[PDB]
């Protein structure tokens, strides 16, 4: 369990004994065994240090460049580059999760990770170490943008090698220089429609715990192909469902608008033009219904997305089924003869209204108001109101009581008292209520606890939210529009197939195999000439 | 914020005027009576006896919470943020404008500009 | 050397470094005495003495003492178990640091005056933030939530009493034979028992900590409020004893008081502490003056 | 409640313990 598999040979690897190390393998020791236990794994409830079982991850992980490569071509039992753990993640994996996000950090492994890789290419040109997933079914590219680990991330997408030896090993090929202009070629092997997981939809899809996901899409090839597919036919597809949906919010609005208001329904169609218009809008406004339903459940059937991150990672989508909900709710109150289908729709049409405020998320500079509205709303109003009912009801309890002999009922003492902490109400004290003095007591002490100190509270607290996220807004628009590109192209499959995301499909190398290799390229630009 | 605010501002009036149909009587006063509670001088009487009180009651309340408290601190804070930017580096916001208006009255009157003797000597 | 210390970076280091020479050369000298256990007027150790007086450098010197000289190993305070890599297991004394005797480092730290400067950041040491997890984690936790829940049912029942207060006639009331006059007569009575059971507990903290007039305030905020609620009930009990109608004006403060003080308890969560806290600082720094 | 050192006497001391654990490799 604890020392499972573990030897003399782990303690100096992590002692950084040179010899001693020499001297296990000399004997005839076998690294291709592993060490598993609670003590290695990767749990965060207990104490530990995942750095892989195999013994090369091992030393890999423990920073000692000089023994992994003695291991590799050790000539008794070179360690197995490829070897795969119980958990699946192989060495590559196991230097993807090491790192910690720090400057030193991300260039020791970035820097043993390539030494590592030209060793084995040069080893074993016949196969690919970066193609071999572990359990959870992703690479170690897709590992490193899915845990945030910008560092791997940034150093895999444009790993570029001079050395003629190692070319197809590099990701980003630059074609020429002639001066501040250097135009580059990168690889976009993986990086979009590629399968089940890519660098896109796994950085577009996370939970938003990850910390660099802001950051993450600044990386040259995925800015620039962001903006390739936002110019090239993303863009009217948006505009032309934004235009639909104004006009389908314009016919629901004009159908709830001149809704008949005789008899119970259903409603016989009467023989007239306005009678026809008026169910031709009803049938538009259902099958909207119908697909907006559609969409959200297919949609959280895909994601499945946790209870806690429900809310933080999905409100617009949670919105758009709560919008079909209410009109599907409503539809079938009007089936069942009830007069009760107003009230669900008109909740259904203000939702409907307020909604255009998810497209507002296609423009850099109206995207924050949707985003404060928001965050305004989850984290400021939902505790604060935990805070402010007490009060409410303590007060209110207090109230009633006290002149129970607009002061009458409780629902009214409730609503007189929240008009009084929104500066709505008015201190008549007019009518000879009993004990009138511990009344105004009572009232005045309200008006100064609620309406001054706790209302420019909570003004105060969401002062420091619009301020801290109106400061930042490229950051927050760029994600958003990831967000739409990625859910454009996977709505249309042959819009994905006939857009050609990449932008070439080339042959630049030779393999150490000897066949030609033809792979996807995308051109870019750069201006840098302070380094002459 | 206007765009931001017109939203809010028509599709409830529309969802309010649509549920009581059958102050609040034309689309137009549903629009005035809403804008006073957006900034502060509405009141919530609840005393005519609409149908679906309930409805009505959560409809406007909701209002008012989502703009009277959330939208119109938003519109301040962000007018105060530029105020704060704007307020810091006065002396460079004044100079430009003395620039353009010497500018100007030196080009309106040709003479002016002839008889000021511009340069020194 | 434990109150000359002035919370510097030099400072700090020289007056624990000459400690430990001091304490080192000491031990050899005479091995039989440990001069840590000897207090002073007051009563309490230099580890007391640095805890109190807001001495973080030399109380974090104290704690995680570790002497690697092979003659000198009682004296370490931490000893460190093993160090398979990154993660290195260690052993702090812990002789004490909880329940040791009428001084504590905890009990001396949680009890400060508030003038102390590092009282808040004298939590953060290894051992004292672990042991203070630990115990939170251990049975704290479902202590203070059922000291919550229990109060939470208290106040139920002290609203809906006062709710369904009888209207007619002057207190005292004769007892109804009735199902719903024997549930308000029960919850009459358990609403005063809340209120001695507060009472008394006030009492019992003003005598134990007899905190001072000026700092009565600043650190005794919620202790007031309990013994203020606890007084209206009294008092509304006694003038309802006392065959006056004048008991429901004390009530609802009372009443007010008890719901508003469920903000004591949102100190055990870390998001919705704040707001206790600033309703606290905004109602006597800004407010009262 | 251990003993885990021996005093200078050359009695045992018996004393209470809380093991603690960290994490810091860049000092390596
Ligand atoms: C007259 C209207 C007839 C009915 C048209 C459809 C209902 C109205 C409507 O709302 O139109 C829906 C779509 C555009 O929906 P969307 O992609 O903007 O929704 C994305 C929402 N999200 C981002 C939360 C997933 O219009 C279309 O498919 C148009 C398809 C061709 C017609
Ligand atoms: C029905 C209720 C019957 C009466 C129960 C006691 C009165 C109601 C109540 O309020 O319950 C009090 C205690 C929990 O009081 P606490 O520790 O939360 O007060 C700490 C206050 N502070 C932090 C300011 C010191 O409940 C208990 O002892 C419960 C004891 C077993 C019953
Ligand atoms: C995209 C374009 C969308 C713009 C659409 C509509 C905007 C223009 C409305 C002007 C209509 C005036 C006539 C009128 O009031 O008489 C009505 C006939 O009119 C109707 O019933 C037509 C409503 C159906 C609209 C669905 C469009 C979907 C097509 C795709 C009959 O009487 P009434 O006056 O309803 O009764 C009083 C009702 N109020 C005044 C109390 C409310
Ligand atoms: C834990 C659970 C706690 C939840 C408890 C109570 C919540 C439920 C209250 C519903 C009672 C309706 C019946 C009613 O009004 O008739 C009353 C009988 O009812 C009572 O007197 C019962 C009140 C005692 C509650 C103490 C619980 C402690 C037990 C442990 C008699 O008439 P009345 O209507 O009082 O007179 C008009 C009074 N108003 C309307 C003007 C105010
Ligand atoms: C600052 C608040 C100043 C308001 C004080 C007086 C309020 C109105 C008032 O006096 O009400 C009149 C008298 O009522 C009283 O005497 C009650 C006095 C209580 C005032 C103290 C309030 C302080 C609470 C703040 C927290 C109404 O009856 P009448 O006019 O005597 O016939
Ligand atoms: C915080 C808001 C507190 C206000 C709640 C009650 C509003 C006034 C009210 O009860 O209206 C009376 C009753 O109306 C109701 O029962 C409606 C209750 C809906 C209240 C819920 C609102 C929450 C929305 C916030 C977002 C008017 O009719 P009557 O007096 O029964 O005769
Ligand atoms: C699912 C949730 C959270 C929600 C659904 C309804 C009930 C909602 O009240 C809330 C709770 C609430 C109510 C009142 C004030 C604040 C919060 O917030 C929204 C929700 C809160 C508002 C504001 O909605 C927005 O934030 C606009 C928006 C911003 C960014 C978006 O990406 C977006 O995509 C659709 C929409 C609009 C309502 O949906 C609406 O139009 C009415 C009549 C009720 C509002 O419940
Ligand atoms: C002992 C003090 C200071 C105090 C007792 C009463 C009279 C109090 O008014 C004050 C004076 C006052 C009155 C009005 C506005 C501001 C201040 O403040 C509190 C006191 C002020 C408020 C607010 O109380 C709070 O700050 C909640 C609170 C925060 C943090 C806590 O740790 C806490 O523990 C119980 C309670 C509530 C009242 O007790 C209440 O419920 C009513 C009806 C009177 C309020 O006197």
């Amino acid at each position: 369990s604890y020392y499972k598999g573990q030897t003399a040979l782990h303690i100096a690897i992590e002692r950084r004994n040179m010899t001693l190390v020499t001297l296990l393998v000399e004997n005839g020791a076998d690294v291709q065994a592993a060490a598993n236990g609670d003590f290695f794994k990767k749990t965060k409830g207990r104490p530990g240090f995942y750095f892989g079982e195999l013994p090369l991850s091992l030393a890999a992980c423990t920073n000692q460049l000089a023994i992994v490569k003695f291991l590799l071509q050790n000539s008794w039992q070179p360690a197995d580059i490829s070897a795969r753990d119980s958990v699946g993640n192989t060495v590559l994996h196991a230097l993807v999760e090491v790192a910690d996000n720090t400057v030193d950090n991300t260039k020791f492994v970035t820097s043993m990770y390539n030494e590592i890789l030209i060793l084995g290419a040069k080893l074993h040109p016949t196969l690919k170490l970066e193609e071999i997933t572990n359990r959870k079914g992703l690479t170690p590219l897709a590992l490193a943008a899915s845990s945030g680990k910008i560092g791997v991330l940034a150093y895999i997408l444009q790993r570029e090698i001079h050395e003629p030896e190692c070319r197809h090993l590099s990701r980003k090929f630059t074609e020429w220089a002639y001066g501040p202009v250097h135009s580059s070629l990168y690889d976009l092997s993986c990086i979009d429609t590629c399968e089940k997981n890519s660098v896109l939809e796994v950085i577009a899809y996370s939970s938003s715990e990850t910390p660099n996901r802001h950051d993450m899409l600044l990386v040259e090839p995925l800015n620039r192909l962001l903006q390739d597919k936002w110019d090239r036919f993303v863009k009217r597809i948006f505009y032309f469902n934004f235009f639909v949906y104004c006009l389908y919010m314009i016919i629901f609005t004009a159908a709830a608008y001149y809704r008949p208001v005789e008899g119970l329904p259903p409603y016989k169609l009467k023989n007239t033009v306005g009678d026809y218009f008026r169910v031709t809008g009803e049938i538009l406004s259902v099958s909207g219904g119908v697909y907006f339903f559609f969409r959200g459940i297919q949609y959280f059937l895909q994601r499945r997305p946790s209870l806690k991150s429900l809310f933080v990672d999905s409100y617009s989508e949670i919105l758009f089924f709560v919008q079909s909900l209410f009109m599907l709710v409503s539809v079938v109150l009007y089936f069942s003869q009830r007069k009760e289908y107003v009230a669900s729709m008109v909740f259904s049409l203000a939702m409907g209204w307020t909604n255009m405020l998810y497209y507002t998320r296609g423009f850099q500079q109206m995207g924050i108001y949707a985003v404060m509205i928001e965050k305004m709303i989850l984290r400021d109003l939902c505790r604060f109101m935990f805070v402010y009912l007490v009060f409410l009801f303590g007060f209110s309890t207090a109230v009633v009581t006290l002149i129970e002999d607009s002061y009458n009922s409780l629902y009214s003492t409730c609503l007189e008292l929240f008009k009084f902490t929104i500066g709505m109400g008015d201190l008549e004290f007019t009518e000879n209520y009993d004990f009138k003095a511990v009344f105004i007591i009572l009232l005045l002490a309200y008006v100064i606890l609620t309406y001054i100190l706790l209302l420019n509270m909570l003004i105060a607290l969401m002062g420091e939210t619009v301020n801290k996220i109106a400061q930042e807004s490229k950051n927050i628009w760029k994600l958003q529009r990831a967000i739409t590109i990625l859910d454009t192209e996977k709505s249309f499959l042959k819009c994905m197939r006939k857009a050609f995301r990449s932008g070439k499909l080339l042959q630049v190398g030779f393999t150490p195999d000897g066949k030609d290799d033809y792979r996807w390229c995308f051109r870019v630009d750069e201006v840098n000439w302070t380094t002459w």
